[PDB]
């Protein structure tokens, strides 16, 4: 407690004027200081799953030495929308490393569909996150169900803090072995769809990854990040908005001003 919010942000206006609700949770990771905001409830992960699901496969190639060259042919049947990198291969097939690069890059949905079957499903990627110590995330469907956003169900849910808390696991701690840690961390430094997002809140000499999500309804979005600010210990946080209506929008702008908040409130010059 003695580390979190010791300087205080305003994002309930910023919610306010989004017309609905932002949860933030930030860590810095030499001190251990946050910034928290309604990190402890729950908002719908829409894609932002596709990054715990690339990092479920390297941890499972860590026991299969073959598994990321493995290729994966597929019917047309698996191509649901939002496919914009599978589609590209449906005559050729794709390998597992790829299919978890599109999944996480593009935010491919037909590549994590594939990728879910290969763990066992919702549930097999749950089961990696309670590996890891998360007894908060929780997947429960496929693509594209799993994007309904329905105000107070759990289903394809977690929250801030714990997005926050297993990304820092899997990026900077111990929960991946070395190779595989730094090639989720690559993967998510090579993320196409987040320019807008916690990117815009970080200056361009930074390194930073990402991985966003959109659910379509009840302005849900949201984006996780890995930043290395330079001379100093990297930060990771997490930006999470619904609303209440189901024609609500969703804003990247408001994504990128929690960030910025974020950043801020932890003392790091940056933007
Ligand atoms: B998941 O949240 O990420 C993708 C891409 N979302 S999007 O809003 O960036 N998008 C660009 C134009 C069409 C959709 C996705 C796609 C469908 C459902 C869930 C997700």
């Amino acid at each position: 407690h003695m580390l979190t919010n010791l300087v205080a942000e305003p994002f309930a206006k910023l919610e306010q004027d989004f017309g609905g609700s932002i949860g933030v949770y930030a860590m810095d990771t030499g001190s251990g200081a946050t910034v928290s905001y309604r990190a402890e409830e729950r908002f719908p992960l829409c894609s932002s799953f596709k990054g715990f699901l690339a990092a479920a496969v390297l941890a499972r190639s860590q026991q299969q030495a073959g598994l990321l060259d493995t290729p994966i042919r597929y019917g047309k049947n698996a191509l649901v929308p939002w496919s914009p990198i599978s589609e590209k291969y449906l005559t050729t097939g794709m390998t597992v490393a790829e299919l978890s690069a599109a999944a996480v890059q593009y935010s491919d949905n037909a590549a994590a569909n594939l990728l879910l079957k290969e763990l066992g499903g919702p549930a097999g990627l749950t089961a990696f996150m309670r590996s890891i110590g998360d007894t908060t995330f929780r997947l429960d469907r496929w693509e594209l169900e799993l994007n309904s956003a329905i105000p107070g169900d759990a289903r394809d849910t977690s929250s801030p803090r714990a997005v926050t808390e297993s990304l820092q696991k899997l990026t900077l701690g111990s929960a991946l072995a070395a190779p595989q840690r730094q090639q989720f961390v690559d993967w998510l430094k090579g993320n196409t769809t987040g320019n807008h997002r916690i990117r815009a809140a970080v200056p361009a000499d930074w390194a930073v990854g990402d991985k966003t999500g959109t659910c379509g309804v009840y302005g849900t979005a949201n984006d996780y990040a890995v930043v290395w600010p330079t001379g100093r210990a990297p930060i990771v946080l997490a930006v999470y908005t619904r609303a209440p209506n189901k024609d609500d929008k969703h804003s990247e702008a408001v994504i990128a001003a929690a960030a910025r908040l974020a950043l801020e409130g932890l003392g790091v010059n940056g933007q």
